[PDB]
DNA sequence: CATTAGA
DNA sequence: TCTAATGA
C-alpha cells in the first residue's frame, strides 16, 4: 500500500504503456500481475531477487527493480515519459471517444495536438466530435450543488411522461459525493421486466422529453436500453452559462432494478466486500440479481427483491445508507 | 462484460 | 461481421 508502492508504481506506468504506445497486450499484461503481486507482498522489498521469487516475476521486471531501488529512476520511463510520441498517444485519449488505436492512428497521420485535431475534424467520428466539442467541459467535475438541479429535473420530465416511471441517481452522487464526474439515472418501469419483449420507447420518450426541454443536448449513443448523452443546465439569468456534462441513462427490467441500483451505487469496495458476503451467507449478488447457492458447488434460482432492504435482509446485514456505502 | 457505432 | 470505445 506504501511500502511497496514506487514498485507497483512504475509498474503500472510500465504496463500502461505497452498496451497504449505498443500493441503488447501480453508485456503489459505481464506488469499488471506483478504489480498486482508486489502490491500484496507484506514486506519492502529490497532487490530483484527477492521479488523475483514471486509468482509473475521474471528476470525483466526483477530487472527493472534494481534500476529503481539503486536509483529512484528508470531509463525507460525516463525515454517515454519524454516521447512525444508516446506523449500525444496519452494526451489524444483523453478526447472522449478517442481511445488507443486510433491515438495511434492520428498520430501517425500527425494528429497530435487538440488543435489538429480541430483543423481535422472530419477525420473524426461523431461520438468524437462532441467528445472534441466539449473537451473542457468533459474533464470538469460536477458541483453537488449542480447535481440537485439535473436530478431535480430529470425527475420531473419522467414522471410527466409517465408516472409509472421509476428513477434513481445512482453512483457517487447517491453516496453523498461532493462532486461527482457524471450523472447516471438509473430507470426502469413495471410494464418492462425480465420476460415481456421489452418497449424500446420506453427508454425513447424519456429521452426525446429531456431534449424537449433542452436538458440534453446531444446524444453520444441512443440505444434500445442505453441511452448516453450530454446534458447542461439552463443558463439562468445570463453572465454565466452552465458547462456540458455527460449523462447516461439505463432502461431496466423492473425485476432487477434494486440490484442493479445497489451495484452502481458502489462503492467499489463495498460491493465487492458485499458480495464476498452474500456469499458466506449461502449465496450470490452480481449486478442483476441474488441466487441462493447450493452445495454441489452451484446453484441458481433468482430471489424477489422489493427494495436494496431485500437485497440486504437476504444476506442477512444491516441496511447501510447510501452514504455509508463507501467501502 | 455488455452494449452501441461504424465500416 | 468484427473491432473500437464507454462504462462500471
Ligand atoms: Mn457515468
Ligand atoms: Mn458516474
Ligand atoms: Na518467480
Ligand atoms: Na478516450
Amino acid at each position: 500500500e506504501t511500502l511497496n508502492g514506487g514498485i507497483t508504481d512504475m509498474l503500472t506506468e510500465l504496463a500502461n504503456f505497452e498496451k497504449n504506445v505498443s500493441q503488447a497486450i501480453h508485456k503489459y499484461n505481464a506488469y499488471r500481475k506483478a504489480a498486482s503481486v508486489i502490491a500484496k507482498y507484506p514486506h519492502k522489498i529490497k532487490s530483484g531477487a527477492e521479488a523475483k521469487k514471486l509468482p509473475g516475476v521474471g528476470t525483466k521486471i526483477a530487472e527493472k527493480i534494481d534500476e529503481f531501488l539503486a536509483t529512484g529512476k528508470l531509463r525507460k520511463l525516463e525515454k517515454i515519459r519524454q516521447d512525444d510520441t508516446s506523449s500525444s498517444i496519452n494526451f489524444l485519449t483523453r478526447v472522449s471517444g478517442i481511445g488507443p488505436s486510433a491515438a495511434r492512428k492520428f498520430v501517425d497521420e500527425g494528429i497530435k495536438t487538440l488543435e489538429d485535431l480541430r483543423k481535422n475534424e472530419d477525420k473524426l467520428n461523431h461520438h468524437q466530435r462532441i467528445g472534441l466539442k466539449y473537451f473542457g467541459d468533459f474533464e470538469k467535475r460536477i458541483p453537488r450543488e449542480e447535481m440537485l438541479q439535473m436530478q431535480d429535473i430529470v425527475l420531473n420530465e419522467v414522471k410527466k411522461v409517465d408516472s409509472e416511471y421509476i428513477a434513481t441517481v445512482c453512483g457517487s452522487f447517491r453516496r453523498g459525493a461532493e462532486s461527482s464526474g457524471d450523472m447516471d439515472v438509473l430507470l426502469t418501469h413495471p410494464s418492462f421486466t425480465s420476460e415481456s419483449t421489452k418497449q424500446p420507447k420506453l427508454l425513447h420518450q424519456v429521452v426525446e422529453q429531456l431534449q424537449k426541454v433542452h436538458f440534453i443536448t446531444d446524444t453520444l449513443s441512443k440505444g434500445e436500453t442505453k441511452f448516453m448523452g450530454v446534458c447542461q443546465l439552463p443558463s439562468k439569468n445570463d453572465e454565466k452559462e452552465y458547462p456540458h456534462r455527460r449523462i447516461d441513462i439505463r432502461l431496466i427490467p423492473k425485476d432487477q432494478y434494486y440490484c442493479g441500483v445497489l451495484y452502481f451505487t458502489g462503492s467499489d469496495i463495498f460491493n465487492k466486500n458485499m458480495r464476498a458476503h452474500a456469499l458466506e451467507k449461502g449465496f450470490t449478488i452480481n449486478e442483476y440479481t441474488i441466487r441462493p447457492l447450493g452445495v454441489t458447488g452451484v446453484a441458481g434460482e433468482p430471489l424477489p427483491v422489493d427494495s436494496e432492504k431485500d437485497i440486504f435482509d437476504y444476506i442477512q446485514w444491516k441496511y447501510r445508507e447510501p452514504k455509508d456505502r463507501s467501502e
